[PDB]
């Protein structure tokens, strides 16, 4: 039984240590924050991507056609799965920030609005990380889930076991990371975030020679219903902020001809717990 708060965006200042409460005190596990962006803004950014006047976002669309036709497509390289040099990731991330800033037209700016939310919920400065030579990480990527596609079950803290995380681990507290995302467009059915009470467990994972074999077993656990779940279908402009680092989660298959498009990533404390970093 994971515990999520449902508040409005005008209420964030009433929860000034929410992020500390989720990560450090562990007194609840996530929150939905309604209307972080206006619906008009979501519809505007959506039309930019549909029509192709997207500031170049289309140039960093990764269709993932080598992962099968059941996988999400993504604008921008996600850091998960990147090689530890991060060269291609840093390039896509610069393109992403410019395209994103173009599409949002400051009405409101994506980075500014997301940073304001995280600040209100922590009382701390908020920053996008920079690489060892000053390269910018991306604040977010955009996931595009067409009809019949899903995001398979996974857990966020596995990032801390990947070579892509090497540099980020020098800046981070190494406690749980949170997930955050905001729908731009929502599908007619499906496309639901499901979060399970099954937790990240590197101890169990180390008994497997191939992580794929370990995930095949996680899939059996969650499909046996042994684990409790909660499920959410935020609307356009609502933000979902949750302990995806600790808890396995997935997004259910999209149904119908309207794609699910979501913008988001992750956040976590700095080494000394005196700043919020956020990235994708
Ligand atoms: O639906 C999305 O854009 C991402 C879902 C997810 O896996 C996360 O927020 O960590
Ligand atoms: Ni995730
Ligand atoms: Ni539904």
């Amino acid at each position: 039984a994971l515990h999520f708060l449902d508040i409005n965006a005008t209420e964030v200042k009433k929860y000034p240590t929410a992020i500390q409460d989720i990560i450090i005190n562990r007194s609840f596990d996530g929150m939905i924050i309604r209307g972080v962006f206006p619906r008009d803004t979501m519809e505007q950014v959506a039309r930019c991507l549909e029509e192709g006047n997207d500031g170049g976002m289309k140039s960093i669309l990764n269709k993932n056609e080598e992962f099968g036709t059941k996988v999400a497509q993504i604008y921008g390289h996600a850091i998960v799965g990147q090689s530890p040099d991060l060269k291609d990731y840093f390039a896509s991330s610069a393109i992403f920030r410019q395209a994103c800033r173009t599409m949002f037209q400051g009405s409101p700016d994506f980075e500014e609005q997301v940073e304001s939310i995280f600040h209100s919920l922590s009382g701390l400065p908020v920053e996008i990380p920079t690489g060892p030579e000053g390269q910018t990480y991306t604040p977010a990527t955009i996931r595009l889930l067409l009809e019949g596609r899903e995001i398979a079950v996974h857990v966020g803290n596995d990032f801390l076991l990947m070579p892509a995380a090497n540099h980020l681990k020098t800046l981070l507290d190494l406690s749980d990371q949170l997930s955050y995302f905001i729908p731009l467009t929502v599908p007619e059915a499906g496309g639901e975030l499901v979060v399970y009470s099954l937790e990240w467990n590197p101890q169990e994972a180390s008994k497997y020679a191939q992580m794929q074999e370990y995930m095949d077993d996680v899939e059996f656990k969650i499909k046996s219903n042994q684990s409790q779940s909660v499920a959410y279908a935020p609307g356009p402009g609502d933000m979902l902020l949750f302990n995806g680092g600790r808890y396995y989660h997935r997004v259910s298959e999209v149904i119908g001809n309207s794609p699910r498009r979501t913008i988001g990533g992750f956040l976590a404390f700095s080494k000394q717990r005196d700043k919020i970093y956020y990235w994708s």
